[PDB]
């Protein structure tokens, strides 16, 4: 389980930050329940036109579905928005960890990266707020380490 001290954290931060603070608590903890790979911190988001806004980060490590050589892992960022789920999570690659010399270009992750780390996802761009949360996201980011099934006539 994530740790009471955490999960009371958690909620303390949220509240001030979240429109939807329940909504923001509950989904960030299912997020962290199921996936025992990543943790929450608060950072200061800089957006575009130079506004600070504090934010939840979660960050942490997705799986690539290989293992004992192979890359196990791929360092992840994610940010949950103020305006949450109406907005869906920035996610972005953690560039300083990532391992360009190991992980294949055969991963489809340059497909969807802009020039400044963020992934988009084929979810974000049918995002429905009422109907998705944190955990689909990061299930798609899991899927999307791959090229699809081909047609094989
Ligand atoms: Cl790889
Ligand atoms: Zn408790
Ligand atoms: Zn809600
Ligand atoms: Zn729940
Ligand atoms: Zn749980
Ligand atoms: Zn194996
Ligand atoms: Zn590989
Ligand atoms: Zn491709
Ligand atoms: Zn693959
Ligand atoms: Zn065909």
């Amino acid at each position: 389980s994530v740790p009471e001290a955490v999960v009371n954290w958690l909620f303390k931060v949220i509240q001030p930050i979240y429109n939807d603070g329940r909504t923001t608590f509950h989904d960030s903890l299912a997020l962290l329940d199921n996936f025992h790979s990543l943790r929450p911190r608060t950072r200061v988001f800089t957006h575009s036109d130079g506004t600070p806004q504090l934010l939840l980060s979660i960050y942490g490590t997705i799986s690539t579905g290989e293992d004992g050589s192979s890359p196990h892992s791929i360092p992840v960022i994610m940010w949950v928005p103020s305006m949450y789920p109406v907005k869906p999570p920035f996610i972005s690659i953690n560039l300083e960890n990532f391992d360009m010399n190991t992980i294949s270009s055969s991963l489809p992750i340059q497909e969807y990266i802009d020039s400044n780390g963020w992934i988009a996802l084929p979810i974000l761009h049918a995002w429905d707020p009422a109907a998705m949360n944190l955990i689909m996201v990061v299930q798609e980011l899991m899927s999307l380490l791959h090229e699809p099934p081909q047609d094989q006539a």
